[PDB]
């Protein structure tokens, strides 16, 4: 009989390709939209800051000596760095594949973008790291903690933690995680606080929009002004260069394809940020 | 005149017609980012992506009976219904590989075999069933996609849209009205195919294909075999599949701990 | 003295006269509005229901033994049966009383029409009797039920075992003093589960239509497809035909009345009808 | 010193006279207004009921005897009963206070008008005394109370009662202190089932219109269609008239005031009337 | 050193003066604003109200005596009393600060309206003291109070003994005190009965205006239908007069001034009128 | 390696500038904005208030005597203060840092301005310090708690006590911190009194506005017709001058930046205004 | 083709497009009321297949015109054969012998003999208030009968001159096959009971039945769909050979 198996027919019907490549999960970026966008050129930016503002303006009595009240500033710093990665192919390949080059951008780029957000949030400040808000902002006041209060109200007592600052928040970042195990907040009756099955609710918070990326750590989080609070300042956007003749890459017939990009982060009020650490 | 129903699998996943003998695509296997910050004058660091050829053959499913002819020329009214049954019958099983198929031998990669397994610490102290489904709902996210629909075993679904609070009322609406097929926005198909206690998750309106090479389609024969001389007749109800995985990370299998 | 006592002159005073006839409760004919309608004009037609469906349908590979998949047939005989009565008069009173008749006619189609639906639900099925829909129905599966469980919750288990026979449910049959008890539910709080105190809900149930008749005995429910699975078979319709000349009539100077019709009771699928029992 | 006291000068001045004589509580008249009226001009009104409906329509056998079947009717009867009253009084107080005569007539009205309404609800019928509704009125079923039943929950019960009949519901009457006690009535949770103390609620439950009037003894209730349950037909209109000439009155010369109305109740339909007792 | 010091020279500027005296608060005046109101012009009023009406109405047999009913009637007197009060004060005081008299004169009218209030509502009726609203309000009925109820609860079955007199009350007074513990009501559960804290309710209960006064005793309530219940006369308004040469002011060169008014109140029917005292 | 290290060649490149100064939290006022202002050229103000009015009104008896009724009046008074404090700078860095002045200018307003706000509210009201709002407030009725209240209660309670003057609250002062924690309070139930997590909730209570200020003590509360409660008068508004002079100014080579203000808090009525304590 | 006596020509022939109908037919007698019997008559089938090769049946078309004769008569013998025979499933049919009434052996006489005997069994179609239509037997007895003499040795029928056909008292004969040895039926056929046919002798040929592209083996069938009512079950006698 003659049948599909290598062995008899069945070696002319080639299966039908299907069109392109199938692109993996692209996490929705967001950080970076969250922040000031700057436009610099050189390699640092300094700035000054209104560091400790002695005020002694009291009720002086009549005919008496008047308080004498100082001021200090300081000169805070944000440093250029830089973030990238190549990766080297062979242009045997790049000439059969089409298409492939202009998909390997859309590529680094996710994957540049991504340690971009990655670094923003939990910068180590450790030399060439970057000095993320995880870093700076204000640890939580446990004194707002009252006797049983839901992961909920934390959050709030956050907000509220912001305003300390005279600064209004902007928005709120959590871990998806930690976000689901909220939004399926019970009543002491049964039903839900924003769901109810029949349909779902939005990322909202206290009129406050709520971003939840994989970004974040499962258990800590972030509060504050951050469309005021902090700028990000651009130097070089992420470009995509190509070389036919990197190093011994001509006599190997290879492409090094390079993703670079020249950021820098500057926090104006560290007052406005909020990271702390829900307890279970 | 028989009639029929809705809660469909199939319009639940994209459909594509093809006219070959397999599907041959492409898919990311391993991408090693390893971006990250540089020092000046330091050697950049170094990354690499993996591919790989994943297939997915094109089967075939099908039955057939055999009755008297006589009673079929006699009786041409029997003759559709008959039809009707099996293609019922049929779809009934087109669903029974889509969810619990062996991917071994002849049997497709169904959806559960292929599907990540639900995350067991995520059910926490004091929770309801539909506070299970919820859960599932979030660990599609876990792949960066928007969770499609939802598939249980029928009494199971059923026992669900009946949960009550502790003052008594119904969670999916009061009895005054009608109790609509839908969860946190997304719609349900109960389907015997599902295995009571197990359930299923996930994207489907973009994380897998059905591409269809030969509709469901219902053709006799006179003369086969005996027939002519046991004057029978042979009904034969037959389906050209192919199921196809995009992102298996998208969907997800657990089963309920009561 | 002249008064208006018999002994006096109250024999002058003839008492005004009010037209019709006070008809009692006219109950409110359903059922029959139920299921489907057919015409025959035989003394019967026997009918096949799907009886066991053997599905084996699997996949198969290349020269592969196709499976075999068997489909068992039940052959059932459709009786049509007659009912009816008829009533022994004065012809004397007939000649005295005009519409008399064009009522007493109006009177035993509701008084016959009342046993059709008194049969069609609890139908003996016993030779003579009609296989009523009690006795063809499934029994209500015991296992569905779960603690906790309310009177609406059963019925509601009850629609679900009807999509078992691959059927859409059609309505719910009650007896009125059951369904009235049920739309009079509270909750574990005490507030109405349906209307309210204030607006008595309509005769609608989980979006499905609910039929209250006497004629279903108390303690007992019926769910179903009936607008799909079984059919009645008209082959008289409700007829009145009256005769002077009969037995002895003639000499007494009688009229006899007679008021009939014959029926018959279909069902394609006993699967998608439910049976079960109240436990109080 | 001069007072205003009696022993003083106070017999100079006079009291300013109020214009108006000050009339009780005029109780809201009902009841009549819910019952269909007509009008007659004889003494006695004739109606005719199906007494007894012998249906004994069943399933025949082959070649076999039909089932007989019979009625009865009735002539139930009902009389035109005669109520009034007299007042009686001197011819010179009515001289000397024009008025007076056009007060009383509206008064007599409404006195006599009021036990109208008395005779209506509880009706002795013995012989004389009117045959009152809550005589004819179908004792309310017993077996039909529920566990944990409140006040409420048996109007509702009883409105069923009426749709056992095939008739249609529409009024309700009980003593008012029951109505408000009832009006108020709380959920387990504390709210009020007719609305919050925000706004008394309508006179209006179960889509039916409610009426409390005095004339329904306490801890009684009724239920039914009483616009169309029974007819109020009336022969003679109160009317009021005066004769200075009566026996006595002339030489005594005083003056009779009279107040007559000729009514007659009719129940055609007992069975769509309920009465009950409170368990209190 | 030259300061503002008494010791020093700051005894030579001298403050800014603030033009006009600062009057405390003034309670809203309400309960005369309520009731009808009108003048006369004698010493006293006698109106007319019906006493005893016996009707005796009833069924009567043909060629009987009908029934004989009669008539009461007892003539209410309305004594006008006089209330006021003086102030002695030296005309030294009043020549030096012109801008007195014209402010007592216009602060003894508010002196009086006070006091007027608190006859109207506690009035004693002992004696010379003028009959009091609570003291010829009929009793509150005891046997309305049911087991777990409200104070809400209360003066909703005041409200009802009204409908006793079978008159709408048109408005509720209480201690405004008594009132604030009431609109601050709570179910089982926390939530408030007039409305979430976000905005405060209005000053209606049960659709009835409520009027809080200081002018009722903590504890004590009153209900009805003021505008139809009772009506003040005037015999002289509110009238201020002075005497230089009063008793024995010429000759300690002082002034007396007088702040008179003639009032009198007449209750029509006082059964539309009731009082009570809480439980707590 | 030719980088930019520092020793290498990182000394070439100059920071990016970044214009202006940061400045810290500006916390808005709102104290000052709620009182009525008007200035004044003196350095005290005199007012005069009804102390005790000794009303005795009664009813009285004809040809009797009247009640005297006495008044009362006293003189109070409202000192003038003065608050500043003054800033010494090296008149180098002044014209190496041109907009500095304008800064320091604009800066010290607001240093001032914050304890013109802290006075008025904590005014110990002892020697120099102005009597603040807090120490003249009557102090809150520790017999308006009722069984079970939340801090919900008591500022509600607050608000009637302005009432026992017949004047309205204008608003509600308290430490944010407190206010926060009441915006977060639950039923018995569970669920949000102002506003479901997925809304915010706004700043009003019982349709009063409501006023969060650090100035406010934690643990207390402020509550009255503001106004027209009190009065504030300015003899002289926020200046700024400058010395070049002043004492050894000119051989230091400092100058100094004075910034004054001439304040008088008036208090009309203080019994329409509350202070009171949280014991939670 | 000019064939003998049919058994099928021996009924009232009608036609019908049904497949089946519910008769009426009578039963128990008294003189004078009648008792009856009522039940359905069901539509069975009759064929055979006949595989042969295409090979030689393409080598003479006139050759395919005697081939199809053969099986309409072969068809009509495998009819005969349960007609009087059938056990009354979904393939057999309502046997004669099974709606039949024994023979009345009292109606014997001293000094009879076979010749007699059959004509004893005409007198038995009286008692059905009918008339007599047909005879069948086996023609090894029918044989026998034929070759008949008295003691002296003398023929009953007479000489080989007088003869027409297959009859015998006025009544038509057809010995067939189906018979078995010393068996034999009698009725009023004509007006007894008789046959409606739903599709008439058709046959209809397959180039596909298991095995024909396999090796050229066309297969033919010759069927007939038809149905048998019963109406009198004491117009039918059947008896045995007693020697």
């Amino acid at each position: 009989s003659l049948g599909s198996d290598a062995d008899s027919a069945g070696s002319l019907i080639q299966p039908m390709q299907i069109p392109g490549i199938i692109m993996p999960g692209l996490r929705r970026l967001t950080i970076r939209d969250l922040l000031a966008q700057g436009r610099t050129s050189s390699n640092a930016l300094e700035y000054v800051r209104e560091e400790v503002f002695t005020n002694n303006a009291d009720v002086v009595a009549e005919k008496a000596l008047y308080p004498e009240s100082d001021i200090t500033f300081s000169k805070q710093t944000a440093n250029v760095k830089t973030i990238a990665h190549w990766v080297q192919a062979s242009r045997q390949v790049m000439d059969d594949a089409p298409m492939l080059q202009s998909y390997i951008n859309n590529r680094l780029m996710y994957g540049l973008a991504l340690k971009e957000e990655g670094q923003l949030l939990n910068g180590d400040g450790t030399g060439d790291n970057l000095e993320g808000l995880n870093k700076v902002a204000t640890a939580y006041d446990t004194s707002l903690n009252a006797t049983g209060d839901t992961r909920a109200d934390i959050i709030a007592h956050a907000i509220y933690q912001v305003t300390e600052s005279e600064f209004s928040a902007s928005g709120i970042v959590l871990n998806p995680r930690d976000w689901h195990n909220i939004a399926l907040l019970k009543d002491n009756e049964g039903r839900y606080i924003f769901g109810g099955p029949q349909a779902f609710t939005s990322n909202i918070m206290w009129g406050l929009p709520v971003v939840p990326t994989k970004a974040q750590a499962a258990g800590t989080f972030t509060v504050g002004g951050f469309d005021m609070a902090s700028q990000v300042w651009d130097r070089m956007d992420a470009t995509v260069e190509v070389s036919r003749e990197d190093r011994d890459n001509f006599v190997k017939n290879m492409l090094t394809i390079l993703c670079e990009e020249r950021l820098a982060l500057a926090h104006y009020r560290p007052t406005a940020i909020i990271k702390g650490t829900f307890s279970s």
